[PDB]
């Protein structure tokens, strides 16, 4: 799988929270979004590919993931405990955080 | 802003955590900690100024970066379990870090 | 410590938490744990110390490293409240990672 792939499987898994109802499915779909993150935060995305990969931008783009992956975790805390409207309510603001990074880095 | 201003964020969010009263105000302190580790952890401290952004002193400088976000994350942790104390006492081994990374990179 | 040093650090703690009896025994063992990914992110194993430190190879090393230390979260967030056995059972997934790990860049 590359970034492309990691950032559809972020959106499908983010469309699965939305459309979840108990806390079980948000678990999965969140440990399946850190899967993806994780993945995809080791790729070149498409528009740094004629950068090295020491310069900064891709620094940028690796710590991007670390907000990412922050995010996810708040919505899997949510989701451990027992909240998961909240936890779809924080994966609300994790699909802007995807889509942004989806967009910026395509 | 800068390097040393995140560090200051990070030690007037640690003061307010050491004069926190209930829960929200320590997870809002850690949440502004965790948003400001990783703003420096994008930056470039005055010491390693003079070295490259892909260079070995800039990695361990962004994993001791980690290290502190991920003492803040516990810290997080043990404030949304409601132990304000415990998270207080956590949030008393973040001041050390913050202080040995402040006198490292300064 | 070297990477070898970190990797046998892991093993070592996932061998205490495999033989656990308490729920603190396993917190001590999962920060440790945490403590040994963050510092072999900053290592080089020593079929790649010729590659540059940002290439793409140190880069699946390091962010390899960051899937361990977030499994590591999830083992110590299950050991926070109380879930020992949820955390031991997540601990022998993590072991598995650790592995593989170690058979791709030793
Ligand atoms: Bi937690
Ligand atoms: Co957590
Ligand atoms: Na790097």
């Amino acid at each position: 799988a590359d970034w492309e792939d990691n950032m559809e499987t972020l959106n499908d898994n983010l469309k699965v929270i939305e459309k979840a109802d108990n806390a079980a499915q948000v678990k999965d779909a969140l440990t399946k979004m850190r899967a993806a993150a994780l993945d995809a935060k080791k790729a070149t995305p498409p528009k740094l590919e004629d950068k090295s990969p020491a310069s900064p931008e891709m620094i940028d783009f690796r710590v991007g993931f670390d907000i990412l992956l922050w995010q996810i975790h708040d919505a899997l805390c949510l989701a451990n405990e027992g909240k998961v409207k909240e936890a779809q309510a924080a994966a609300e603001q994790l699909k802007t955080t995807v889509n942004a990074h989806w967009q910026k880095y395509r």
